[PDB]
């Protein structure tokens, strides 16, 4: 929490700032926003002013993660294309070359598979808040009525007490809030359990990706450590590369990981 | 690897699929792709034909994880905003909502502060290809002069051989035979250290941001573990709420363990 | 399995291309696919929307071995005819290449004679098929029957609880589950009887051509390696060739191994 604890807008030194200096910020950070033109806008501005008020905030944020989740299907997708051009492009070079690059392809190619599964699950999520936005703007409206019928009955107390409408909307206003009474309740009584599920759902979902990420990512630098560099002189051979064995066994063993892994079995523990 | 290992195009049964079944697909993909419009494919398209025909590739490339790094970007600058608008939403509900909201919203912000040192290490990797596809570009014409002289003096030889032309062309190739005897060299040396060097920066990068995530995403579940819930009946009032010692605890707890954590320090030991 | 592991359409090195290099691609294969004009498409799609919804894909896999077993048909009688063709060429020639190519033609056109019964066996396995594609398009009927009547039950019921009719629908709504349940088991019992059946009659007719056709080209080379090769000078005169009666005894031999051959006599033992 660097923004929280200081005034500074900068980061603070850290362990891993320590260790490597930070790097400089990207350059490919234009000051126009490009948010997908004014569609984005659009859909989070006509969301929020169109519904009952009670449930106009959650509309908002169901918009929003929808955004959310819109994004990462385009970065899976640039992803996986990105990494098929590199084993396109790894072909035309060295024995030991075009088949690294090509097994990184292959170990890079599943990104966007696990980001599939995430994003469905993000959308379970998203359903799971529309149905607490949907019952709160049901509940509000007996609620409206209610407080009509108190200002209709303060205003005719007012106005002249000898009417005889006082016994009929006095009867009315008691209904209604024993009405309310109940209606309160019942909309009390699930969101505070389908707020938990969801989130507890989408922790879930987001601890099994990041550590089947991770694991991928370790098998990668495992095979990657076997592709062996030393400087040539002018006029000589390499050795002829003969490592086409170790490979296999290696993504081999990335494919049974991934398969094997439960969750039950996570390896991270937080403290 | 569904797709290698099946002419099937779903997905084959696994422990997670078969602990929960897999969720049905997100309802929100459009046909339309979307890409941002036009200038996605012009980006693209103009970068490999533009160039000399060695390093065309590698411009696409390094196009393509442009795009990929912009919209990561994008991704984080909305989930910060919806972390926001929930944190705004929570207040007008009861005491423990609106303490629990706001803890879970200043733990949901620190994905975007990942995000950006992500994308910062993304930019350094995308830079260091790029200093291979311009060596590479350079390298090319000197074989291209090597190989029109080479056509020259065949051409030559079968016009006329009694030209006084010969002897300088032959001289010429030799020189330029003996030059791209070390351009060759020199070309291969660096790309296989660069490559590596870059890869496994990009790995530890990834490892440490799947990590980091997934310990955010523990410890949120465990500040979550903390809201109670339990039916009420219509007319009971709720116990008051006392329990903000504690997600101060926990936040301190979860700031403690990210500041600490190193990449020597990596909980994940893949087998 | 190339395409499965790697992202690229090449060939991966393997003994044989290791040993040998791999030939270039042969020169005589046209963009334009020219399968027959539009006939196989028609047959290919007009079979594959007009019966039943269940029998729709196997009415599509029986034209397409229909095509298969046709095709092979005039590849076999091409191959004879070219057989006969080299047949009538050799005459005009030496005395030994006279014969030799007269019992190379008679050796090759036993290819043809195999591909016929080969073709029988695959029409037998086509019909074997063609019978499961029957029986489930008659099956499904009685589901299609079963979900209309429940399907108007539960319209009815809607419309309005009093009608008289919800007694006789729910009698007939029982009696068609109860057919369905025998329905079902008794269209599950004999599809994975048959498809082993078929499948096993086609792997061993599959395995018999094979070893038929490898001992004919091993005998065929047998018989050619008599044909003796020597550079002659100009003015020399070539000696008379007496062969004749090799070659007459090595032809005998290949009819004995070809008539002697059982399937339980197979030569390859797989691992
Ligand atoms: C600076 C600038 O104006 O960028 C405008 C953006 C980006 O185009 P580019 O990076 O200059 O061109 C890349 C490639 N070399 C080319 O010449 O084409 O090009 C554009 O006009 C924006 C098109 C969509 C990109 C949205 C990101 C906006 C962030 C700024
Ligand atoms: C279906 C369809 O045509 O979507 C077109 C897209 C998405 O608009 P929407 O989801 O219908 O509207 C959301 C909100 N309820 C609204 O009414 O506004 O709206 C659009 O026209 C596309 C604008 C940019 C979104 C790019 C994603 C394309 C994927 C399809
Ligand atoms: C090239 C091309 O257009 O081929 C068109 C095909 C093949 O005719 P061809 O090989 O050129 O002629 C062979 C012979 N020397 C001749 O002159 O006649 O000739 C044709 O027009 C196609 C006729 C049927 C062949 C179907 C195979 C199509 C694959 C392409
Ligand atoms: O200043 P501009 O007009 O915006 O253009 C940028 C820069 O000037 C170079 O043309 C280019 O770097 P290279 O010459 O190395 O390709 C870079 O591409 P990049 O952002 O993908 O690195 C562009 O963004
Ligand atoms: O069919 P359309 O015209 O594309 O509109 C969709 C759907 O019909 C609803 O209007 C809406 O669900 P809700 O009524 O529950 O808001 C949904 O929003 P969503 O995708 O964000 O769920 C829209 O995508
Ligand atoms: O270019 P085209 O018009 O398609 O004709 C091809 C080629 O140019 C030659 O005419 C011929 O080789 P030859 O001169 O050696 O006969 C070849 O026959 P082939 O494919 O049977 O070899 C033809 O396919």
């Amino acid at each position: 929490m660097h923004r929280t604890y200081s005034l500074r807008n900068s980061r603070a030194p850290t362990a891993s700032q320590l260790q490597n200096p930070p790097p400089p910020p990207s350059t490919t950070k234009g000051r126009f926003f490009g948010k997908g033109g004014l569609a984005y806008s659009f859909r989070r501005s006509a969301a929020g002013a169109f519904g009952p008020e009670l449930s106009r905030k959650l509309s908002q944020l169901v918009k929003i993660e929808k955004n959310v989740l819109r994004s990462m299907e385009l970065t899976a997708n640039e992803r996986r294309d990105a990494a098929k051009q590199l084993s396109i492009w790894g072909l035309e070079n060295d024995d030991d070359v075009s088949d690294i690059t090509d097994k990184l392809g292959v170990l890079i190619y599943e990104v966007s598979e696990l980001d599939d599964q995430f994003i469905d699950r993000y959308d379970q999520y998203r359903l799971t808040l529309k149905s607490i936005r949907d019952i709160e703007g049901s509940v509000q409206p007996s609620r409206d009525r209610k407080d009509k019928i108190t200002d209709k009955i303060a205003y005719l107390k007012y106005k002249d007490p000898q009417s005889p409408k006082i016994e009929v909307l006095e009867q009315e206003l008691v209904r209604a809030e024993a009405e309310s009474l109940v209606a309160e309740a019942q909309l009390s009584n699930i969101t505070r359990s389908k707020l938990r599920a969801a989130f507890n759902y989408q922790f879930d979902s987001i601890i099994e990706h990041s550590e089947k990420i991770a694991l991928i990512a370790g098998y990668g630098k495992a095979l990657l450590e076997l592709l062996d560099d030393s400087p040539v002189t002018p006029g000589e051979t390499r050795p002829a590369y003969d490592g086409y064995e170790a490979s296999k066994q290696i993504i081999i063993d990335a494919e049974s990981a991934l398969n094997e892994w439960t969750l039950d079995s996570a390896q991270v523990k937080p403290t």
